DNA sequence: CATTAGA
DNA sequence: TCTAATG
């Protein structure tokens, strides 16, 4: 967590590079397990050699550990950090809609900058057009204060369209968070569950709702179960307009909500932890349900959930307010 | 790890 | 169809 820090960081730097600028899936995967194992180890790596005794730790990485150990750096790392092309790719990627593949492809073409991107808006897709469009607001955080305003409106039309809807705004926001990155809305409806052959409209109705009023301003992607877009709060009585904010609404079988709600609400650790426990408590938790464990090795059979509590009761734990679902 | 776009 | 990109 800190005794092996440099090592792990340097390593991940190494991994991330192969993955992105290069297409070295393996080297990349290589650095990662290493960077993983080294992070576990209870003592100060005092040398490669030492390191090397490790699993996934080869001659390759060991070599790298010495160099870092010995001198406060690494050339390969210094070289890459310098490298404009590679630099490039790292940057372009910030564009929403821009991934490694494309990143390299643009580079190859010579589109390296923000501006480059503009000049060739044609070379970009709608997703990427939008990303480009809202590059600044996309990177900007969302003050809870706003999360509150957004949430309010959302729940409002939700209601307006059909009073039988249920939406929860999951994430860190859900967890108290002074600020969020985007807003995550989990949706469901009684008239939709596991078997009941969809109702794409169910999703559709609301998206439309939200648009009709101006909350939704663009579409990144709209499917029958998962919309992905952009939104904005009505710029008041002038002098102050709101920044464009990523938003995601998703449909869900009413018979799957809570687990999904619980889950998306995290935190990553709260989850992992709670999950670990359901194992002992003779269960299995996953993004959609909660199954009782059968000694044979495994088992099935989805227990019934009507609240965040049911899942709790089930594993006989303490109901944790989302506030303190931190870990 | 599943859903969407796209070509 | 596959392949990329989000989460
Ligand atoms: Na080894
Ligand atoms: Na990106």
């Amino acid at each position: 967590e800190t005794l092996n820090g440099g090592i792990t960081d340097m390593l991940t730097e190494l991994a991330n590079f192969e993955k992105n600028v290069s297409q070295a899936i393996h080297k990349y995967n290589a650095y990662r397990k290493a960077a993983s194992v080294i992070a576990k180890y209870p003592h100060k790596i005092k040398s490669g050699a030492e390191a090397k005794k490790l699993p996934g730790v080869g001659t390759k990485i060991a070599e790298k550990i010495d160099e870092f150990l010995a001198t406060g750096k690494l050339r390969k790392l210094e070289k890459i950090r310098q490298d404009d092309t590679s630099s490039s790719i790292n940057f372009l990627t910030r564009v929403s809609g821009i991934g490694p593949s494309a990143a390299r492809k643009f580079v190859d073409e010579g589109i390296k900058t923000l501006e480059d991107l503009r000049k060739n808006e044609d070379k970009l897709n709608h997703h990427q057009r939008i990303g480009l469009k809202y590059f600044g607001d996309f990177e900007k955080r969302i003050p809870r204060e706003e999360m509150l305003q957004m949430q309010d409106i959302v729940l409002n039309e939700v209601k307006k369209v059909d009073s039988e809807y249920i939406a929860t705004v999951c994430g860190s926001f859900r967890r108290g968070a002074e600020s969020s990155g985007d807003m995550d809305v989990l949706l469901t409806h009684p008239s939709f569950t596991s078997e009941s052959t969809k109702q794409p409209k169910l999703l559709h109705q609301v998206v439309e709702q939200l648009q009709k009023v101006h909350f939704i301003t663009d579409t990144l992607s709209k499917g029958e179960t998962k919309f992905m877009g952009v939104c904005q709060l009505p710029s008041k009585n002038d002098e102050k307009e709101y920044p464009h904010r990523r938003i995601d609404i998703r449909l869900i079988p009413k018979d799957q909500y809570y687990c999904g709600v619980l889950y998306f609400t995290g935190s990553d650790i709260f989850n992992k932890n709670m999950r670990a426990h359901a194992l002992e408590k003779g269960f299995t938790i996953n993004e959609y349900t909660i199954r009782p464990l059968g000694v044979t090795g495994v088992a099935g059979e989805p227990l019934p959930v009507d609240s965040e509590k049911d899942i709790f009761d089930y594993i006989q734990w303490k109901y944790r307010e989302p506030k303190d679902r931190s870990e």
